[PDB]
């Protein structure tokens, strides 16, 4: 019905990092999020999102 959401921005290495996981399999555990989220200088929550928006553009039936 609207639209505010205020997305954030990521750099090529998470962009291509992020994806390069994310093309063959989307999930992490506890220890594999902060894993990549204070390697990549990211935020838990930054990656949990960041996976989610990414599977919603995936199109594959439904």
């Amino acid at each position: 019905g609207t639209r505010r959401r205020g997305r954030q921005t990521y750099t090529r290495f998470q962009t291509l990092e992020l994806e390069k996981e994310f093309h063959f399999n989307h999930y992490l555990t506890r220890r594999r999020r902060i894993e990549i989220a204070h390697a990549l200088c990211l935020t838990e929550r930054q990656i949990k999102i960041w996976f989610q928006n990414r599977r919603m553009k995936l199109k594959k039936e439904l």
